[PDB]
């Protein structure tokens, strides 16, 4: 057995960086929740929880400075939660065959109980997760037609052919658009009082 003390370790160990606090707080916050993740006996690793990871950092991490270690950071903290940094980014990149596909025709490949990689990820997921909801929202986003717009109405239709617990889908995301629109919020903040120190110090 591991601890979030060792697990915080082991980040704080291969980053041996400063964290730079404008996202320090989701940072602790995904590295704690997947590690209450990995930890649980009924966890399972699957490109659905791939996918949700990388776009959860993808998104989370917007504008982070300096740029070149926001991949150093998803580099340490993968195996600090004993996951692979590589094996990660390319089960989430391995979903972009499902580029343009129709909401029709992904449900035809669920209900004729032959889905193909990594769509059969709905399946077997294992331990629920508020990342396995972002995974399937970043898969529902390069669908044709726009289907995360109107997401609850998308949602209650995978409702019978998904195992997944669309109730706690829907409000885990919409914590999730929640909390992505308050660093955005912040992020722009930034922008606007970095040019505060940068055009006054100079001026
Ligand atoms: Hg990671």
């Amino acid at each position: 057995p591991r601890t979030v003390s060792d697990t915080k370790r082991a980040f704080y160990a291969a980053h041996t960086r400063p964290i730079h606090s404008i996202y320090r707080r989701f940072i602790e916050e995904l590295l704690v929740e997947i590690h209450l993740l990995r930890v649980n006996v009924d966890f399972r690793y699957s490109p659905l929880f791939a996918l949700g990871v990388v776009t959860a950092f993808d998104q989370f991490m917007e504008g982070y400075q300096p740029e070149g270690d926001r991949d150093r950071i998803f580099h340490a903290l993968c195996v600090a939660e004993e996951m692979n940094p590589q094996q990660l980014k390319e089960d989430a990149a391995s979903w972009q065959q499902y580029q343009g596909r129709p909401l029709s025709q992904i449900l035809d490949e669920l209900n004729s109980g032959q889905p193909s990689a990594p769509l059969n990820s709905l399946n077997h997921t294992g331990k629920y997760s508020r990342l396995h909801a972002v995974g399937l929202y970043a898969f529902l986003q390069e669908l044709a037609g726009e289907v995360t717009i109107h997401l609850n109405e998308t949602l209650d239709q995978l409702a019978p052919v998904i195992p997944l617990p669309i109730e706690k889908v829907k409000r885990d995301l919409e914590l999730y658009r929640s909390n992505l629109d308050k660093i955005n919020q912040a992020r722009s903040l930034m922008k606007e009082l970095v040019e505060q120190e940068r055009k006054r110090r100079a001026q």
